[PDB]
C-alpha cells in the first residue's frame, strides 16, 4: 500500500511532466504548467469528461494523443483500484 | 458499517457547511445554502461533471478550490467504496 | 444472483413506471413513455450526466426530484455492485 | 486473466467492426473507420458521456442503437471489472 501509492505518485508526476511538455503550448489551460497538468490528469483518472472534454479537443491538434492518455488511464485506474482494495484488506 | 456511515454523514455535513461558506456567494446555484451544497457534494462524490461542471468554473474565482474538492473526493469516494464492500462482507 | 437480478429488474420497472408518471409531461424526451424512462434510468444508474444533464434541468420544474433520483441511484448502484461481486464469487 | 483479456479483445474488435458498419456513414467522427470506433467504444466502456454525448445523438438517426450499446456496456464493464479483480487475486 505504502509502495503502491509511492508508485502512483511517481507515475503521476512523470505523466504530468510529459503532458506539460507535449500539450502545454497547444492546450495552456489544461497543461500549460506542471500544476495545471497534475490536476487535469487527476480529472482524467476519475474519467470525468476525459474524451469529449479533454482527449478529443486534443486529438484535433495531436492525432495520436490517445497513445498517451489511454495507457495512462489503464495504469492509474488499475493502480488506484489496487491501492483501494489493498488498504481494505490491510 | 453503522459507524462508517456515521462518519460519512458527519464528513458530509461538515463539508457542506464549509462549502456553503466558501463558495455560497460566488456560486449560489451550487452552494448558496446548505441544501444546495449537500446535493452538489453528493454529485461531486459520484464524480459527475465534478471538474468541467463544478470545480474549474469555481477555480476561476477561487484558484485554490482544488485544496477542498480533491481531498473531499478522495475521502468520500474511498469511504463509500469501503462502506459498500463492508455491508457485503458483513452479510457473508 | 438470480434473485438479485430479479429484485433489480422489478425496482427498474417500478422506478420507470413512477418516473414516466412524475416527469413525463414536463420532460417528454427523457420520460415521456416507459421505454424512454427505462433508458434514462439506466443512464442515471451509470451516473452519466445524471445531475448536470438530467436532475438539475428537472429540479427547475420539480424542486424535490432529488427525493426520487438520489435514493434510486443509491439503491441500483448498490444492487449492481452486489450483483457483480456476487456472480464473481459464485 | 490471459484468457479473459483475450475474450475482451475479441469482443472489442468485433464490436468496433460492427459499429463501423452500423454507424460509420451517419456518424463519421465517432465510427467512420475501425480506429475511430475502437476509441469511441473504449470511451463508452468508461461510461464517459456515453448517452448525452454518443448514444442519444445516434438514436436520433438509429432509434434502436440502444440494442447494441447497452449490452456492449453490460458485457465489457462486467468483463473489465472481472479482469481487474482477477489479476489482483491471481497474485495473492
Ligand atoms: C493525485 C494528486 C493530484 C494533485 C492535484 C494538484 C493540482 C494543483 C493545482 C494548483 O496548484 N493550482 C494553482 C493554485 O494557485 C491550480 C492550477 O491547476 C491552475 O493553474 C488552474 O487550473 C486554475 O487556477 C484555473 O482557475
Ligand atoms: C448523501 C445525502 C445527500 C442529500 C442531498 C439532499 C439535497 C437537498 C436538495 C433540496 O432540499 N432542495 C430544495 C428543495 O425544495 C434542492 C436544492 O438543491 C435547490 O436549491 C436546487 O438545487 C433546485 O431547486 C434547482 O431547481
Ligand atoms: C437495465 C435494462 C435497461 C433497458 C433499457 C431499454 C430502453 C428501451 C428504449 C426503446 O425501446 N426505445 C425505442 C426504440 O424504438 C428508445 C426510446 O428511449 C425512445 O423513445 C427514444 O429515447 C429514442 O428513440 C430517441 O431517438
Ligand atoms: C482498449 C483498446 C482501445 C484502443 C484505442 C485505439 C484508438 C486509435 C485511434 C487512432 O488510431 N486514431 C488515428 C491517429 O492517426 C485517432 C482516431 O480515432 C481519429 O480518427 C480521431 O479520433 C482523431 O484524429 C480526431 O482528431
Ligand atoms: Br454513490
Ligand atoms: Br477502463
Amino acid at each position: 500500500v505504502g509502495s503502491v501509492a509511492a508508485l502512483l505518485t511517481v507515475v503521476f508526476y512523470i505523466a504530468a511532466v510529459m503532458a506539460t511538455n507535449l500539450y502545454g503550448a497547444t492546450f495552456p489551460e489544461w497543461f500549460g504548467d506542471l500544476s495545471k497538468s497534475l490536476y487535469t490528469l487527476f480529472q482524467v483518472m476519475t474519467l470525468e469528461s476525459w474524451s469529449m472534454g479533454i482527449v478529443r479537443p486534443v486529438m484535433n491538434v495531436h492525432p495520436n494523443a490517445w497513445v498517451f492518455f489511454i495507457p495512462f488511464i489503464m495504469l492509474t485506474t488499475f493502480t488506484v483500484l489496487n491501492l483501494f482494495i489493498g488498504i481494505i484488506v490491510d
